[PDB]
């Protein structure tokens, strides 16, 4: 009798989540804004100030995109005239305010189309970038000095990363990195100069009359990759009238005999950095420890001091070798690392020594690890319940390993499954967002004893709204294939019959390391399946998912494009042996490795699927970039994997194609995925006389996420799949 | 007749058009080629030897592709490694062969890479275009003579045609134009320095790790534009010790104010040219005579000689300035002029006199001039039976205008209504081809007493296939919509019953001077879908449209998207009365011009329209090419026609797609209607919300012509027709 879950719901954000976005700014208190004041609340008491008027700044003349306030807060940046580049990375104009007068800095402002800006972690230093250059403001009102003059467009670039190091390596823009005093400033060095250039056309508005070629320094699989050197700066020392000094920390001699990254860099200590790097082939990892010379003014790394990481059985960490969480002392770190067993967990390591001591074990995996006092190290696993889909908050007790304390578990069970967290320096208090199974849940929470304090956001608001809809439910659950246990969830419509025969779509990542089996709840596209289209959503973790150990993570590494697809096929056929899915209707999609491994569904052969939908597939692996393929398939020569680079390809299979339908989909500026990979999909087809389905989408990118394309994507997808399954 | 005509039957070729291509290499003399023997027949007895054994070049090594033979008949050219560029141009190697031995040139052979080649219309000399530079060959043995040194990759072209000239303007690759002694060598020398460039992405062969980016000259409608000059080198004074002199001859004192084309080369005699030229703002045109001053070694254009064609209603020529035909002393042409009641005649020049004077003249127009004779001319029209889609072979004595003979009106009046004509050489004997109604027939004549000779060819093995196939008949008449005839063509289904209700498809073209209802007989796709779905297709010739005159040819002057527009509506809506037509399934499609049309109906809102297909759309004449753009439009600026640049773009009608479903297809490497076309098409219909399905084919051109693409898309298209009109 209620209304139904609609695409129009989805697409118009009707039933909107509730949030509660919080900056820590010392140990007991944080920033919000709310109804646009931006507030400083006392987490133990609950009582707040503003700190800037809703009002400041309504006669200041442009909207104001984001805001970034001094650590020792008497500055408050606006960051407004927002252009985005890429993932991570845009460009803008700064304002700063001064926050003891009434305000604006007037002269010595930072320039326009600034590619980032930073304050120090303490005090009000600045440090941006422009033109790939780095500059250093002392003061706000102040000239600021140059530090690098090398800065050329595409070619070199100095505290950014380039489009490699940003999407693939520091998930980030910036390159720059302060002490912890303030009193250095470090950053890496990018030089691009023989990186091949991807081009590619932008129409833009229909007004331009030539369309536009894009050119962007990409490495695809195999290719010249950029450089890299590492500086670090004395903010301390500089001169109006002497250029900068910038002191070189080199690369291990290990790294230095091939082509190598800089994949971590963290501050140890005032006068101590972490520099982790990594081999192209992502095999094998150092960590070098740089000590500063008082009297030299240089930066040591002694070898005896160095730590190695190595895998025979795949790559080094997740996605990159994980990140140091240092003592306060600086004399030993926590880092996780996988076990003798295959599983992720927390080593302690000490600087000078050699081996490590690992703090826990079992059968589950650490996701990270969250705060670090002297008495107790918090972290986030799958322990509970032994769910991988799942996440809580762990308290180890450090004079004694075994006395763990699981600190989220149990405060709202059947409601919350699935937290991240968010502590206060020096871990005072903490912050826990559950992110489902139920509506999310913000509260706050003090270490001492671990009192729970106070509710932040419950999303009650919501909830009223969702009890009048027809919402589905979620099964989370595993199957076996050969002995082990791999987990699925199923989005299930709203008075799920299990004698009916419904309708499956087959939802697909499946990436290295990918889950799309948790607890968490999402409002989307499946939830309008569910509750108005009557299909069951179901999504499937197998070989090369990860959360779940090596053995099932690393079964991939140098094999993309197989174990990953036939497990697939082979839960889609365990779902149609179950009772409530009917055969003739199940269906597969997939965006971007989703849309790769789609296709290779599509073209298995395996007759299982009517139909399906590959949104911006990778297609061949030469063609997607350096750094994410080669740790995972090496290198594409003869020598190395040339052969299962080419034997993994959607091309390899056009012919399968035919016993199914298929829409492919791709917008056509993708600087990620190239409009270039469903170009030589769609020429293969062709070539082979297959019939199928394509959009395009004009200057779209990779997510596809401009409000109308939005809209338009999964409007025709709706379409699409109704009809596949004979839907009115 | 049981079995039906086949898509796989359009896309396969079961049932192929025989042809009779001859060469004429005298006035009693022609090659037609058997097999692969080059044979030559003598047109008067019909006696036949072979000219060249199909075996011949055996142990040549290479594939060859075409050959040309000297006018003298010695020497054969044997061109191969042929690589296509755009509608006319291509480069090849070249290999000269000696008749008169039996043996291969070796010495000084045609350079690879040859962009063009051509012999001297008399003897054995050779001039050839090699890196934008022509050079001469008195002799195939010896070293050539470069005549220029000013050529350059997509900048300065010599002897050749940049893109616009090209497709444009002299529909050739080919700038150069002997003078029949093979005396002098005239060319043209293109800059398009300033030109900007189109820039589209090539895919390629999977191996292609990064696309590569195609950059091409080409002025948008508005845009800076290629330059020209013109040149006559004399061949016969060359020397290797020295440089070859070319002397220049300038445009008109009235071309050179602004911008202007080069329109026209015609020798006239030994020792004349004729050079037409036509401004930016093509309804202004000016005709040099040029003459060989054997004294000073010059060219001089007088003025007196010179001749002015303007338009008022519209712009010269049908699509350019019609060419002139001299009388063998040089001193007189015929030549094709819209007469002051706006029809296309035949008038008769004095090269120093005054005026002209028409030597035809009617409610009908001369299609062309073909043969020119001391007593006669001969010439083509649609005079017959006020029949404007049909063409007949006509006959003037140039003694008294009034004796016209109709040569081929009556020879099966049934099966021919639609000729054309290959005169010998003094015009001794010609070749009748006719292409329709009833099945093409190729005839033989001789011009003393036009006597029949013989049926070259009579397409009977086709005839015979045909009566085994329920094919489609078609019907040819007209309607009125104001006071006016306007003739349209609809291909109707076998055993056809006048009280069924049909499916329709309009199959629009419908630019500036372009005839979709004739006489001519097609084995195409509507063929199928008439014969196999028993969907009648209809074209119609509305407003704009040719061969009837201006008042409509030129209805649509700076008017592009109007009245040719609202008439196909007019249309659909006549056939929508005529009670064979069910009005729930009309559809529309079209290609290139008839891919806008189409579009702009469908978002037009009139509701006459179920759904339509538009392939390689123009969407927005700002994008296409300034020579046929600006011929229609005018200018782009505001002084001139830009406000009807702004009001008929496919873009503004968007919204208007709710109504109707629509297919939109492009080549994304489509060099003359850019993918951005249709790039700027799908981005307005995502703006504003309309579903609508597409299509890409990657890396093919404006025919979408490689054979497999070719099938994928009528494949494509023939489901999305077949959907549309609720058809198994
Ligand atoms: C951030 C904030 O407003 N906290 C205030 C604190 O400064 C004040 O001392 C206290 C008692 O008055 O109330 C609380
Ligand atoms: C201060 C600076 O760096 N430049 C400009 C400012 O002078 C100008 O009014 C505006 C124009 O974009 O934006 C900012
Ligand atoms: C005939 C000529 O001059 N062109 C060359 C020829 O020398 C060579 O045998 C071949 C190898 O690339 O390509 C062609
Ligand atoms: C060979 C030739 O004609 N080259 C000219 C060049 O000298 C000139 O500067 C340019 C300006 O449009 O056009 C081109
Ligand atoms: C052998 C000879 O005469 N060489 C000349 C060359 O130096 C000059 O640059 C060119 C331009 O006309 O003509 C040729
Ligand atoms: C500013 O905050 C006040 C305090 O609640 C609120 O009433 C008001 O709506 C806000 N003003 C604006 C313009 O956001
Ligand atoms: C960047 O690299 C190139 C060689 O790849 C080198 O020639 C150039 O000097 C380098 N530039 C800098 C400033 O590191
Ligand atoms: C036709 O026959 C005549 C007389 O036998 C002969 O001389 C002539 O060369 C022949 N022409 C052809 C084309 O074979």
């Amino acid at each position: 009798s209620r209304k139904t879950y609609t695409l129009t719901d989805y697409l118009k954000n009707t039933y909107r989540l509730k949030l509660y976005s919080l900056r820590w700014i010392s140990d007991h208190e944080y920033l919000y804004k709310q109804e646009n004041n931006i507030l400083v609340f006392n987490a133990e008491y609950g009582n707040s100030s503003v700190f800037l008027e809703n009002s400041t700044f309504d006669e200041f003349g442009h909207s104001i995109n984001d805001y970034s306030i001094s650590p020792d807060g008497q500055f408050i940046l606006l960051e407004y005239n927002y252009v985005k580049q890429w993932r991570h990375s845009y460009t803008a104009s700064y304002d700063i305010y001064d926050l003891n007068k009434r305000q604006l800095i007037t002269e010595e402002r930072i320039p326009n189309n600034t590619q980032w800006v930073t304050w120090s972690p303490v005090g009000h230093k600045l440090a941006y970038v422009w033109n790939n250059d780095i500059y250093v403001k002392i003061e706000p009102n102040l000239p600021s000095y140059r530090i690098t003059w090398t800065g050329k467009e595409d070619i070199i670039y100095n505290g950014i990363t380039d489009w490699v190091y940003e999407e693939e390596v520091f998930s980030a823009y910036s390159a720059l990195w302060w002490s912890p005093n303030g009193t250095f400033l470090a950053y890496a060095q990018f030089n691009d100069t023989e990186v091949p250039l991807i081009e590619y056309s932008f129409y833009s508005d229909e007004s331009l009359q030539y369309p536009k070629t894009v050119r962007v320094p990409y490495p695809k699989a195999g290719a010249v990759n950029p450089t890299v050197k590492f500086f670090v700066v004395n903010t301390d020392s500089l001169s109006s009238v002497t250029n900068a000094t910038s002191i070189q920390i080199t690369a291990p001699a290990s790294m230095l005999i091939g082509d190598h990254y800089l994949c971590d860099v963290t501050w140890a200590t005032q006068e101590r950095i972490s520099l982790q790097w990594l081999r192209r082939i992502q095999n094998y990892s150092v960590m070098d420890i740089c000590d500063y010379d008082e009297s030299s003014g240089r930066w040591n790394c002694l070898v005896a001091r160095q730590h190695i990481e190595m895998s025979t059985t795949g790559w080094v960490g997740r996605f990159r070798p994980s990140e140091p969480h240092f003592t306060l002392d600086g004399n030993s770190f926590y880092k996780i690392i996988s076990n003798e067993e295959g599983y992720r967990h927390i080593c302690y390591f000490q600087i000078d020594k050699k081996d490590c001591t690992f703090i826990t074990k079992g059968t589950w995996e650490v996701i990270g690890i969250e705060a670090l006092t002297s008495d107790y190290l918090y972290y986030i696993s799958n322990e509970y319940k032994g769910m991988p889909g799942g996440r809580n908050l762990y308290k180890i007790q450090l004079s004694d390993y075994t006395k763990v304390t699981c600190l989220s578990c149990e405060l709202n069970p059947e409601r919350c499954q699935y937290y991240s967290v968010s502590f206060s320096k020096e871990a005072k208090y903490y912050q826990l967002r559950c992110s489902g199974p139920g509506l999310p849940l913000y509260t706050l929470h003090s270490s001492v004893n671990d009192k729970g304090l106070r509710v932040l956001e419950d999303n009650s608001a919501l909830d009223k709204m969702l009890q009048n809809v027809q919402m589905p439910s979620k099964k989370l659950d595993f199957i076996i294939l050969n002995e082990t246990k791999f987990w699925y969830q199923m989005i299930l419509p709203p008075h799920f019959d299990k004698s009916k025969k419904y309708p499956l779509l087959l939802d697909v990542y499946a990436g290295p390391c990918s889950q799309k089996a948790d607890t968490v709840f999402r409002l989307n596209w499946a939830t309008y399946l569910a509750s108005t289209e009557n299909i069951i959503v179901a999504s499937f973790d197998g070989r090369g998912s990860g959360y779940q150990g090596d053995k099932i993570m690393h079964a991939i590494n140098r094999r993309l494009g197989t174990f990953e697809v036939e497990d697939q096929i082979e839960a889609a056929r365990q779902f149609s042996k179950m009772g409530f899915v009917d055969n003739k209707r199940i269906a597969i999609w997939g965006w971007s490795y989703g849309g790769y491994v789609t296709s290779m569904v599509l073209g298995s052969g395996s007759g299982v699927f009517k139909c399906g939908i590959a949104v911006a597939p990778v297609s061949r692996w030469e063609y997607y970039d350096s750094v994410y393929t080669e740790r995972y398939m090496g290198l594409p020569t003869p020598e190395d994997n040339l052969d299962h680079y080419r034997n993994s390809t959607v091309m390899s299979r056009a012919e399968n194609f035919k016993q199914v339908e298929y829409l492919l989909i791709h917008g056509t500026a993708d600087d990620n995925v190239h409009f270039q990979q469903s170009a030589q999909i769609s020429k293969a087809l062709v070539d082979v006389g297959v019939d199928f389905q394509a959009m395009w989408y004009t200057d779209e990118d990779h997510g596809i996420a401009s409000s109308t394309a939005h809209q338009h994507i999964y409007t025709h997808m709706s379409h699409f799949i109704k009809q596949c399954f004979s839907l009115p």
